């Protein structure tokens, strides 16, 4: 099978909808990756997760080389053996985790070194050998995730040092042949909300070249309109043969949007994270299950949803399991939000495919903004 | 389909194994009955309770109650709807749980007035009405587990009031006729370690009259010795051709030297709360999956044990789980635990239908405490 293979089928204005061919599967664009932090997807089993729908997930670099580390994991066989998910993993870099969770950081050309929450350093050679070890499947090159408002002269030193470290990254990755045989390398722009940096980013990574390129540098505070103005110059700035990722986003019409503006790839923790403290989303909007409203409520979460959650347990039953924080609470509700966005990303292809896309978004945000 | 219609199949010295057809489907005995306190098998689905194995579990009528409400429950169209399991529900009375939980009580002839710990009655009458509402095929009565130790005429007293209790609940079963044509009634035996008292106590529920019968006011503190002691004597007073209940048991240890008593059917809490703070089941004894040593063991749990979670991860992997508070580990060990308690139920009928459960019995203590 290919290493890494992306082909897109159809278009409509900036969207597209396509495949990634990859050793371990095939990945279906736009794709949503549900968050496997710490070697799991909260509450789910890797088949629950795969029969939801998904075809990749995402690990977190920063999580995992603190616990269970990078080398146990490599001991053990891989993530892929270690977790019992046999499919396509992407890792990032641990560049914004280092400096959303680390309790003190230090940062220099060379990297970030860091205390835990539970000393430590990375850089982009560290980075690439820890997801070389972990077996990741796309690696992503480790950058500076620019802090939100920042000067344009910040914003540009910045951007030119996560170059650099692009550029790095490529390096070390390319030196190790099973990783560069058997792997794809995404790079990630920077340059903040400043459209002549966001160039010379774009121009950097094309010219090292990578199999991927992401937006970085958003939902970082700066809301959607902000984050629509970003990509709306950004996007197509990137090489339009590559897959486009947007990191951490979003809410169902974060992604709509996102996809309207070039977006193919995206990972969030809003599903999962959400679902366990009660909030479901359904195509009338998020509900919160626990509302009293819900408490004799026989519908199931959505009543069009396909999920095996709402084939057979009604909103009553699940708003009793989360107030009584139950285990089968948080599961069964982040069952249905994947199987949810999984759906949102299979109604996005299916009508990108079929050139009536522009028409779903806008019967999706009415019905969705109806609530 | 009958109601309830029990078959010993065979016996060895006091064990028998058999069947208990009901409308709702048959009960292998022995039998343990996972227990789904909140209308839910903690961190399990109802159809993965059943792959292990389970033919009916157990829910509180005390906890459901309270929240939702056994009115409520019964309006969403009785419990096992409500919680998607569509085999037998046994519901303890609540006699127990109203003593062990409460914050407050106030004991009487006519029942028990208490405060809950998130002001309630119970009584003979108000259980078998909850227990109806909630629609569960084997109800048990009304009683009170006499506190150990006690004094020969305080355990005498009551007793007598659990018999007063039982012909209370008896009656008020027997006057809602869609409850005694669908359902069991158990009536639970008391006198605490007093033979003359477990007489009376077997000869009253008798000349009542109940499908099965429990030896209760056991698992208070007493130590196995002494569980078993008492077990001696008050098995055999009771009615021989209806079924032996013995609630809240117990490690697979007490489970196996209760069958040798004569004891047919068994709950506890203990494999899936047990499993969620780390201790895992296997033939070889029980092991904490956190403990440093598993942290690289890429054997699964039990290397004899036939459930999915022995079939696709390892120890290594539960470890890490575990340590990191993940929901996932907690599913794992208790789906593991539960599997295992039913293999063992399993190898406990097979041995007993074919004549080895003596033999059966010393291997498995040999092994399981050698560690
Ligand atoms: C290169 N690798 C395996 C690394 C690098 C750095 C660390 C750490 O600071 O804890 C761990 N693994
Ligand atoms: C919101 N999240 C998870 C983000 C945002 C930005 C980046 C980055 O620029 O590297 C990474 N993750
Ligand atoms: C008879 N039933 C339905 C009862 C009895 C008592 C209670 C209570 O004290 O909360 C609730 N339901
Ligand atoms: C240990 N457990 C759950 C018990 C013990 C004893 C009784 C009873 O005598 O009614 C009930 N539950
Ligand atoms: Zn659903
Ligand atoms: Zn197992």
């Amino acid at each position: 099978r290919p290493r890494f293979s992306f082909s897109i089928a159809a278009r409509e204005g900036k969207a597209r909808t396509g495949t990634i061919e990859m050793k371990r599967g095939v990945i279906r664009t736009p794709a949503f990756m549900p968050v496997g932090t710490a070697a799991t997807v909260k509450a789910l089993k890797p088949e629950t997760v795969r029969a939801t729908g998904a075809d990749i997930i995402l690990g977190n670099t920063y999580h995992l080389m603190l616990r269970p580390g990078a080398e146990r994991i490599a001991k053990l066989g891989g993530l892929h053996s270690f977790m019992g998910w046999d499919r396509p993993i992407l890792t990032d870099s641990g560049g914004y985790q280092v400096m959303s969770l680390s309790s003190l950081t230090k940062q220099s050309e060379e990297g970030v070194t860091f205390k835990s929450h539970l000393r430590h350093m990375l850089s982009p050679e560290r980075s690439i050998e820890i997801q070389h070890l972990l077996g990741s499947d796309i690696v992503m090159a480790f950058d500076e995730c620019t802090p939100y408002p920042a000067t344009p002269s910040r914003a540009a030193s910045s951007m030119e040092r996560s170059m650099r470290w692009a550029k790095r990254s490529r390096d070390a990755f390319d030196s190790r042949k099973e990783q560069a045989e058997n792997a794809a390398l995404f790079g990630i722009q920077q340059g903040s909300v400043f459209e002549n940096l966001r160039q010379q980013s774009a121009d950097a990574l094309a010219e090292i070249g990578f199999d991927g390129y992401a937006v970085g540098g958003l939902a970082v505070g700066e809301g959607q309109d902000e984050m629509f103005r970003v990509l709306d110059f950004s996007v197509p700035m990137l090489p339009d043969d590559k897959p486009h990722y947007l990191m951490g986003v979003g809410k169902p019409d974060d992604i709509v949007g996102a996809v309207e503006r070039g977006i193919d790839m995206f990972d969030c923790v809003l599903p999962t994270r959400s679902g366990r403290n009660g909030q479901a989303f359904t195509w009338d909007g998020p509900i919160n299950i626990r509302n009293a409203r819900f408490s004799e409520d026989l519908k199931p979460l959505d009543s069009e949803c396909h999920c095996a959650v709402c084939q057979k347990w009604s909103r009553a039953y699940i708003h009793h399991l989360i107030r009584a924080g139950e285990i089968l609470g948080a599961m069964l509700m982040t069952e249905h939000n994947i199987a949810f966005y999984q759906q949102l990303m299979q109604k996005i292809r299916d009508s990108i495919s079929e050139g009536r896309f522009s028409q779903f978004a806008q019967d999706f945000r009415a019905r969705y903004f109806a609530r």
